[PDB]
């Protein structure tokens, strides 16, 4: 009598961490070093937490050993409140803010309390794979709207309107975008709002990279651009403040809310179930959002994030058969590859073949629900030396690669 | 502006250790009233401090734990858990069979999500820890409650279990030592539960998070070694025993023949990587807690505060007219029975609410633990004695002239 996985997991595929790592983990155990450009994890690439965060966590640790409120510490939620109040989200109270074990937990919770069987969620393609998985896990269906590579990976508005059904409950916006690195203009975001307003949709805004911007890139939160709509905004400390392991994220409810009291009680229900998010690291939030922002040094010209993005950009375009749109934010690149030139029918196989030959780990584009096997994603976190070595390996790999 | 209700999967979910009565208490606290909250097993506000050996290990390892770790958790942490259960006769367990989550709560939910399809039944004790019922319902499963026998030291009634087994039953939940009854099950009882699970091919889910909080000559028996031929999942953590609930550190261990449940395990691993990882810094405390000297021994012995508080609370609650209670041999709770007809109790939530409004003390009604009748409630034994009598002498005055 076999015990298979539940039906709610039949479509689920969040695997940036998938069966390719099985061979990667094997190579590592054998002693071979594998350059992992697959995960946006700051610490393995030499990114340390700001001292101020570490100091305040250590200081409050003996006082944070018990359960806190399910929504999180008041002072932390107060800091989050003030942060968004300085962006035009004035009516946000501490009761509109939920702190969880990273944004990941809250994304799932937000969908669990919302979706029923048959319900549809508009999700970008390419996506952040958790969003698709979360919707599916919540018994909803992820309907993918296309992002337009020829338009700097901006969402296709005509595609979004065309894929709206009477079952669409909301639309997911990931801005700045993982994995394209796109930074959406205010004009486009205003178009999304109009669509959401006309079709009675809830806007979910994953803005976890809103402070990782390059050059003249300017982040616009969609929440204060939709003051008359109920919107939910996600952000955290993982990427911007390089403390992914502390698991600290939050979601903020903005807009009219009395028509959504039922949904809110569902969220408060899911938060109460697990009692609370981890407490000691919540004391870091106030220090992170307040005072000096250390991320400014990394994204400015000369900063390692800026230079690594530039270096990966130069090398990936100097490869025959590969092009890419330059990221204006976040930590990723989503290069297009001439699938016909290399006879690529399975982009996962290409990733696997590249791993086995050059010991470098990428993520195939279809893992981000891109309909075609002509893309992949690289992370710009590694040192310039590592990026140069891995991309030259990739160039050598592709020069003699004809997928069988 | 159509109404946004909570999802259908949350319609039959409660977990009311935290809710409307709790909501009232906080209002009272805002309003200038000091309230003695005995609703939750939270050690820290009752003068319980983190084992300083745990603190110094987390502090020292904090700068090295900023990034994502393996989804199942830190290797050294899982190493300790493996060895801990190795010593208790589960000699086949490896690191791959261990999942570290943000407290046991997260793992309980995940374990149900990956297992249960719509209509699938899970045997859950009555009374239960309400998260179990919530997690089953949340996963679209049905929580089928088997009664525990108050006249038999709150032991599960084996006849009631067998009478409620249907072809839809997937597994059975065992909370041992028990929340809320504080019962410590015998090896002979646990052995018969194994026999039941063996005949009907049921997965055993063992919540053994109080396995080290024992009184008198009470001996804990893990059901996993007693069922070496069955798949069993055991839950435990640092929250209660090691008084660091706020750190949110728990683990679940898979034991037995796992080949026939490959799909279910793949589901667990999927849910496991969906959130990337559990909070990493506090995972360095597992090795410290599980090894060397156990500080919990000072609290449980006849000199310890937990032993004493358990005593004085049991004797005080029994002397109250119309109230009786079975003495707990473990955990941190009591589940007193009240003579409903004497006070005309038809709703136990209103009773707890009245006691809160009358005397600023917060309890939890028994129906919050899925007990079918309004003739029970729960007391936590964490407060040191001074507040135990205060609140119980308070509870005595309340009942002396109460009529619902
Ligand atoms: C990295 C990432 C997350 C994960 O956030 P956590 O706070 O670490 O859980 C969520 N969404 C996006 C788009 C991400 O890139
Ligand atoms: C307190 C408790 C939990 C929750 O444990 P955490 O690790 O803090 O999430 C789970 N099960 C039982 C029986 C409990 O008493």
């Amino acid at each position: 009598s076999p015990i298979e996985k539940s039906s709610k997991l039949e479509n689920v595929c969040y695997d940036i961490r998938g069966p390719v790592l099985k061979e990667a983990k094997r190579l590592e155990e054998e002693g071979n070093k594998v350059l992992k450009l697959n995960i946006g994890n700051p610490a393995p690439f030499g990114f340390d937490a700001p001292d101020e965060i570490l100091v305040d966590v250590i200081r409050n640790l003996p006082t944070a050993q018990g359960y806190c409120d399910s929504k999180g510490l008041y002072s932390a939620r107060k800091a989050i409140m003030q942060h968004y109040q300085a962006r035009g989200m004035r009516d946000v109270t501490v009761e509109d803010i939920y702190i969880g074990n990273g944004v990941s937990e809250l994304i799932v919770q937000a969908m669990q309390a919302l979706l029923n069987s048959g319900d549809e969620m508009l999700v970008p393609a390419p996506d952040y794979p958790l969003w698709t998985a979360a919707v599916s896990l919540s018994s909803g269906k992820a309907v993918h709207y296309l992002c337009d590579e020829s338009s700097d990976w901006f969402p296709d508005l005509d595609d979004i309107r065309a894929k709206i059904t009477p079952r669409t409950r909301g639309i997911v916006i990931i801005n700045p975008n993982n994995p394209t690195g796109a930074v959406y203009s205010k004009e486009l975001l205003m178009e999304i709002v109009e669509i959401a307003r006309q079709h009675n949709l809830i806007i979910f805004a994953d803005e976890i990279y809103d402070k990782i911007l390059y050059d003249d890139a300017e982040h616009h939160s969609i929440a204060p651009l939709a003051p008359d709509l109920l919107t939910i905004t996600f952000n955290g400390l993982s990427k911007t403040y390089r403390v992914a392991g502390f698991r600290q994220g939050w979601m903020v409810l903005n807009g009219p809310k009395k028509h959504a009291k039922g949904y809110i009680e569902g969220l408060e229900m899911l938060a109460s179930m697990r009692l609370c998010a981890n407490v000691p690291a919540q004391h870091a939030i106030q220090t992170a959002l307040g005072g000096y922002q250390s991320i400014s040094e990394f994204i400015t010209p000369g900063g390692r994030l800026y230079e690594q993005r530039n270096r990966a950009w130069e090398l990936i375009n100097d490869i025959p058969g590969v092009s890419c749109v330059k990221p204006r934010g976040a930590l990723y690149m989503f290069p297009k590859i001439d699938a016909k030139r290399f006879n690529i029918h399975d982009d996962q196989k290409m990733v696997l073949d590249f791993l086995l030959q050059e010991k470098v780990l990428l993520v195939q584009g279809t893992a981000f629900n891109w309909p075609w096997p002509d893309h992949f994603r690289i992370v710009t976190l590694p040192r310039v030396d590592d990026i140069e070595l891995s991309l030259s390996k990739f160039a050598r790999f592709l020069s003699g690669y004809h997928q069988l």
